C-alpha cells in the first residue's frame, strides 16, 4: 500500500479541469514551496537553440570544481512546470551530486507543440556539451529529467547518439511512450496523484495528431536500435500509472547491452522526487542519484 | 510456474525463421492433431463477402434445436491457421454450449493485409445474423475467437454496434492492440510458444504501415467508445506476451458498462484452447465458453 504519509497528502493539480494559466500557477506554488538548499552560485543564461533562445538556469555546487554537468529537464505533462518550480529539486540534486546542475526551460504546449520540447531539450544539451569549459565541467554530461522530462531525456539520449558523448541518463518515473495496455496504467488510473484522464489530456495538449504518438520522439519505447545509449539510472514508483513503461523501456535497454539500475520506490507516486521535504523516498531517490553521478563523474564514493 | 505438463512439452512453430507455407504446414499438423469430436453435422458453405467468397464451416450440436450460432474466428496471427485446423477446437466448443458453431476462413496475410481479415470477420458475422434461419439458430449469434481471432472477434463486435445485435463476445487469449509496455509482453516475451519475434512478424506481415497501428480495427483498445457492446467473456493466459492487454481491454469494458468475466488460467500459455487433449485447462475453459453460452442463448445450465 501507499506510505501513510502519501495516503494522508493525498486525502486531505485540476489537469484539464482548470486553464492552463491556473493549473501552472497550482502546480508553481506546491513545488516551489520545498526548501531551497544553499549552492554556492546559481546564473541564469540564456542557449542559442535552433528555433528559440532556451532559458536555463545553472547551479554551482559548494565542492570545487572540476565539475560534470548534469542538464535537468523538468516534468510537468509537457506543460506546465518550469525551471523555478524545480528550483527546490534542482538544489537537492546539485548538492547530492556535488556537480553543476543545468536546468532547462524548453517550450511548453499547447503553445509549442511536439516536438518542440525534444528539439530545445537537445538543442540545449548539445549547446552544455560544446560548452562545457564555461563550467568548469569537463568531467562531462549527463542527462535527467522526471517524469514527461524523462522521456525528453530518454529521447535527448536517443538524438544524442554518435554526437555528444553522454555519460549516464537518470530517467525518474518517465514516460516512454503511449500505453494503453499495462497492468500499472489501468490500476493506478485514479487516485495517485498523476491521473490516466491528466496523461491523456497532456498528451492532447503537446502531441499534434496521432502519428506523433508512433514517432521516436514521443515513444522512445519504439525506437529501432537503443543500442549504444548512456547507462542509466531509472527510477520507478510502485504506485504510478507510468510505473509498467519505465520498466519496459529499462528492461529495453538492458536486452541492448546499455548498462540499467531500474529501481523501484514502493508505497510511492509519481513526482515524488519534487515531493522531498514530506517524503523521505524522495530524499533517498536524490542521494541514489548523487552515488551514481558522483561515480560516474569523479569516479568516488 | 508453468504446469509441469506444458513446460515439458515446450522443453522437447518457426514463425519468421521458414517460408509461410512451411509456418501454416507445422501449425496445420500440430492442431488437427487434436482429436474430432463427433457432432451431429458438419456442413461447408460460402458466404457472400463484400470482398470475396468466405468459406465457412458449419457445425450442428447432437442437441435439438433451436440453436444460437456461434462465428468462430481462427487464431494464428492474422498469417497462419483456418478452419480445417480448428476442426478440433471447433467440435469441442459445439458440442459443450450445445450450439451451431460457424468457423470462418477469412483472408490471411501476407497475401491479404489488414483490413482484409476484419472486413470478411464482419461481413461473414453480418451474412450470419441475416441468415440464422438457415441454421435454425434463432436463439441469436455470438463471436468468439482465440489470439488474432480474438482481435478479430473484438472488432467485430466494435462494428457491429448498431446494426447486429451479438449476444455475446468471447474473446481468448485477444491480442488488442500494439503493445511494448506491459509487464506481460516483456516478461513472457521469449520461451512461452508465442513470442514478441512472432508477434512483430505477424505485424509485419498483416499490417500495411505503422498508421494502422491506431486503427481501431487493429487497435480495439484505443476505440473510442466501448459502451453498449455485448457481453464478454475474456480468458488470459498467465504466461503469455498478450496477458496483460487482454485484461487491460476487461477492465476498459467494464469501466465502459459492458458486463465481462475476466478470467486468467493460471500456469498455461497462449494457445492452450487448441491444446485440449493434452492440457487440461484448454478442456475447462471449453466448458466455461460452454456455461456462458448456454446460459446466453438457451437460458439452460
Ligand atoms: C506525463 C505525461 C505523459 C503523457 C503521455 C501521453 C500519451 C498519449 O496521449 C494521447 O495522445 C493523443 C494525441 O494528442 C490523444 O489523441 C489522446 O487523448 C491521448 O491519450
Ligand atoms: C497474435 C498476433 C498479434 C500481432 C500484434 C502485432 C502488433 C504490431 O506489430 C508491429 O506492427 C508494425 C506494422 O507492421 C511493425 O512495424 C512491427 O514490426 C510490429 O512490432
Amino acid at each position: 500500500p501507499l506510505d501513510p504519509r502519501i495516503k494522508k497528502l493525498l486525502e486531505s493539480v485540476p489537469i484539464g479541469k482548470a486553464s492552463v494559466d491556473e493549473v501552472r500557477k497550482i502546480f508553481r506554488q506546491l513545488a516551489s514551496a520545498a526548501p531551497k538548499a544553499e549552492v554556492r552560485k546559481v546564473e541564469d543564461i540564456k542557449i542559442p537553440g535552433s528555433e528559440t533562445s532556451i532559458n536555463a538556469r545553472v547551479y554551482f555546487p559548494k565542492a570545487k570544481g572540476p565539475y560534470g554537468v548534469l542538464v535537468y529537464l523538468h516534468g510537468g505533462g509537457f506543460v506546465i512546470g518550469d525551471v523555478e518550480s524545480y528550483d527546490p529539486l534542482c538544489r537537492a540534486i546539485t548538492n547530492a551530486c556535488n556537480c553543476v546542475v543545468v536546468s532547462v526551460d524548453y517550450r511548453l504546449a499547447p503553445e509549442y507543440k511536439f516536438p518542440s520540447a525534444v528539439i530545445d531539450s537537445f538543442d540545449a544539451t548539445n549547446w552544455i556539451y560544446n560548452n562545457l569549459d564555461k563550467f568548469d565541467g569537463e568531467m562531462g554530461i549527463a542527462i535527467a529529467g522526471d517524469s514527461a522530462g524523462g522521456n525528453l531525456a530518454a529521447v535527448v539520449a536517443l538524438l544524442s547518439k554518435g554526437k555528444l558523448d553522454l555519460k549516464y541518463q537518470i530517467l525518474i518515473y518517465p514516460a516512454v511512450g503511449f500505453d494503453s495496455v499495462s497492468r500499472s496504467m489501468i490500476e493506478y488510473s485514479d487516485g495517485f496523484f498523476l491521473t490516466r484522464e491528466h496523461i491523456e489530456w497532456f498528451g492532447s495538449q503537446y502531441l499534434r495528431s496521432p502519428a506523433d504518438l508512433l514517432d521516436f520522439r514521443f515513444s522512445p519505447i519504439i525506437a529501432q536500435d537503443l543500442s549504444g545509449l548512456p547507462p542509466a539510472l531509472i527510477i520507478t514508483a510502485e504506485y504510478d500509472p507510468l510505473r509498467d513503461q519505465g520498466e519496459a523501456y529499462a528492461n529495453r535497454l538492458l536486452q541492448a547491452g546499455v548498462p540499467v539500475t531500474s529501481v523501484r520506490f514502493n508505497n510511492v507516486i509519481d513526482g515524488f522526487l519534487s515531493f522531498f521535504p514530506l517524503i523521505d523516498q524522495g530524499k533517498d531517490a536524490i542521494g541514489l542519484i548523487g552515488s551514481v553521478l558522483r561515480r560516474t563523474f569523479y569516479d568516488k564514493s
